[PDB]
């Protein structure tokens, strides 16, 4: 009814690197593809377990429904700053992925955060730096030069232009070719490599991008064996007021019914400049209506939301309990979209959209039957014996421990009745990602430690309806 | 050398309205048009002198270089909320104008602030309310309905649509036809007038716009006799992060030389959601490269500005002395644009743009030779006997009193040499607007009170080069 765990990404022990030189794995994502393939994604956290540093976006493929797994495939790994004083924070950062496959074109997407060198979201400045500039209808990323106020631009072929629009001898590797694309951002003057635009300290080149939070996307057209170079989708979705914008990690969905069928939905969340992490974390989705070519930001669940008699907006809010952060997204048979959002109420918070994720209904439903200890969750739509269900997994608590797989029946109004709460993993348990495997079976890739393992080891289990409906 | 003052807009006395029922006039703007006409614009502040209330945008015309002035022409005056608890703050607001003429099309522009019913910039909400929505490639103004979260839209012919996109029986007067366009925003259900979308309190209709700061524009193609209906240019220039966005009042310019010759520049300034009026007031300009059809926002002077070792941005700053507010804009013969900005340093602050107002150079120059007591100023380019000068007028201090007309020589390197500091008006002196009249003559329209006059009476004077070099 519930298989034993198979380890997919194994962290080191007792604060040490593993045999591959990796201290830590985190942030699982699991995807079943059109070919029946399982794709397991993770943060490869080389130097330590914290939310920054030298981190690669990696996947593994299984062609036998989770029995055996191939080699690690690295989607993206930016090279570290070799001259940084502190290697722990000495690398441009990728962190947190969402996986999803377009069911029509089969293109598989990995969408993830990017920061230049630093402590990621924990090192973002109080002051905004413009990251892009529109010129003659074209959007270019800005470079800043030491001692100059003006905005240089990275234009066609990675050629660097002056603030007044003159071409220079400098160029940016905007079409990386090295393994893991570790050359992306490399700054050249003609033949000579001088440094990297993603470096922030002890720089050897004169140029850096704006210190900000970024969103990147890589894709695969061959069942996840090979991946495109990173695409910077930030300017398509990030508002001027947005401070942080990152994914709510795990697995996204494609709407399968209603007038927006074919729309890809990716959970995200933002902070604003008023309260940042302290009172503005706000769930929403970005979506694509053209098979991943262009992206749009939906509205926040918190936009024009009523809280204690007064309205808030995600761009201006400062309210700790009204926050909603990482989320997981589900479409019902009636066309409604449900968003299960990590929050600070201690229990499950759910938003409902009726227009395919663009806007959200006035009331955030809370379900006290399912505990939320402030940690990522995942959820999937499912059918069984003619009825509609949602399967949701997260920590049962009180800490990030005692994993649960909860089961809800989908009622007529689109409301949820919680039926079952099944423990799946004693001990530590955190981020996780669910997928239907077919033939009444289900998959889960999740964070856990035993035997002194560094946080975390990412493990895989299978289960069926006897596990979901034990009494 | 300096004429006696002629009063163009006269306030009431001792807190009373004048014979027209107007307590107060404020915010002068003065324009010499292609036909030699002087256009003098003002806030007509009926109920009081405060920065809100029932305020009409009005002008007067002079065809004899300021000797005589015609009747008042009202550009725009929105109707009050008849059910407001306090009429003092009971009206949608227009406030602060900039005048400018396109020398090629001869079209005259008036650009000014708009707020729905309330205390204007001192009455903005704490939370953002989305004002616009793009639908099928079109941008529509949003309406909010009591008890509903969703965004209604005002679409074609002013027809109101639901959040889920169905037309309703409700409509907005989007083509006002009453004098002064006082019907703009009127909300109808079929034939029945129900209220106004700009009303915020004690409403009789179900709909209102977002409580926000707006930017409107009206134009005249007949030398200022008649004016178009107000055009809402806000969504062209207002970013998502901007809280307040308004004009730096007075008279804008058209670049007369360089690669951007023909560009219209309108001084504006913003606040952000971090510190608002406390530390984020940031000067910039908006510009049009197509004779006023479309507007674009240049960058703020404060964007990527170095302050105390750290860079700031107008959207995130919280720094009182680093603020810059209402400003006046001049182009030099070398093409550089100078922006003289109201501020809190006690002295004159000047920014320089080399790309026609889009971006600003690293150092804001200060001139302690010129006092700035935190009040609007005006400045104009002028040539005299082969040389380049800038004339700048403002309060000499210590309060908004002791009006001064300063004269600077523009040196070759683009630096300014202050030669003269000429008193022009003892007693109260505040906002003012300068224009070249031709033949070594100059005009100034300015705020001043005497004899118990309410703040302010807007008066006009002429002066020449014997005055500038007294
Ligand atoms: C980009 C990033 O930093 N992602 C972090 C995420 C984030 O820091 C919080 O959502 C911020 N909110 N702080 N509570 O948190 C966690 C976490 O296990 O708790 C893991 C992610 O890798
Ligand atoms: C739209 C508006 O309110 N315009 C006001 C302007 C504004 O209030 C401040 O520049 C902002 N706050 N100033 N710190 O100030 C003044 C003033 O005489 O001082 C007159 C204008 O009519
Ligand atoms: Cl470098
Ligand atoms: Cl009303």
């Amino acid at each position: 009814a519930l298989t034993e765990k198979t380890d997919i990404f194994e962290s080191g022990r007792n604060g040490n690197p593993n045999k591959d030189g990796i201290k830590s794995y985190r942030i699982p994502a699991l995807l079943k593809t059109d070919k029946g393939t399982l794709i397991a994604g993770a943060d490869e956290r080389r130097l330590h377990s914290s939310d920054w540093g030298d981190i690669g976006m990696v996947i593994r493929r299984s062609e036998d429904n989770g029995k055996t797994w191939g080699d690690r495939v690295t989607i993206t790994n930016l090279r570290d700053n070799p001259k940084a004083s502190d290697p722990s924070i000495g690398s441009p950062v990728n962190i947190d992925m969402v996986l999803v496959q377009d069911p029509e074109t089969k293109r598989i997407f990995s969408i993830y955060d990017m920061f230049p060198e630093g402590k990621g979201i924990f090192g973002m400045s109080s002051q905004k730096e413009e990251a892009y500039k529109k010129i003659d209808g074209k959007t270019y990323q800005i470079l800043y030069r030491e001692g100059e106020k003006g905005a240089y631009t990275i234009r066609e072929n990675g050629t660097v232009y002056t603030p007044d629009g003159k071409a220079t001898d400098y160029r940016v590797v905007v079409d990386p070719v090295k393994p893991a694309y570790s050359d992306k951002g490399d700054l050249y003057k003609g033949d000579q490599l001088l440094g990297n635009i993603y470096f922030t300290t002890n720089k050897t080149s004169p140029f850096r991008i704006a210190k900000d939070s970024y969103l990147w996307m890589s894709y695969s057209d061959d069942d996840g064996k090979t991946w495109s170079a990173p695409q910077d989708i930030t300017p398509m979705v990030k508002a001027d007021w947005m401070k942080f914008l990152g994914v709510g990690p795990g697995t996204g969905i494609v709407l399968r019914n209603g007038p927006h069928k074919g729309r890809i939905l990716i959970p995200v969340y933002t902070t604003n400049n008023v309260s940042h992490l302290d009172g503005s974390q706000s769930s929403r989705v970005i979506y694509s209506d053209d098979h991943g070519k262009t992206w749009h930001a939906g509205e926040a669940v918190n936009d024009n939301r009523q809280v204690d008699g007064q309205k808030i907006h995600s761009s201006t809010m400062n309210n700790r309990r009204a926050q909603n952060t990482e989320s997981t997204v589900v479409q019902l048979n009636n066309g409604d979209v449900k968003l299960f959002m990590r929050g600070l109420t201690g229990d499950l918070q759910v938003a409902t959209s009726k227009d395919g994720g663009v806007t959200w209904e006035k009331d955030i439903k809370r379900y006290p039957q399912v505990k939320d200890v402030y940690v990522q969750m995942s959820a999937i739509h499912t059918m069984h014996e003619g009825k509609e269900y949602i399967i949701l997994s997260n920590a049962g608590g009180p800490k990030r421990e005692n994993g649960m797989v909860h089961l809800a029946r989908v009622e007529e109004n689109g409301e949820l009745t919680w039926l079952k709460h099944n423990p799946i993993q004693k001990g530590e348990f955190a981020y996780n990602s669910l997928q239907e495997l077919g033939n009444g079976e289900y998959g889960i890739l999740y964070e856990h430690t035993e035997k002194g393992q560094n946080a975390y080891t990412l493990s895989f289990r299978k289960f069926n309806w006897e596990f979901l409906s034990k009494n």
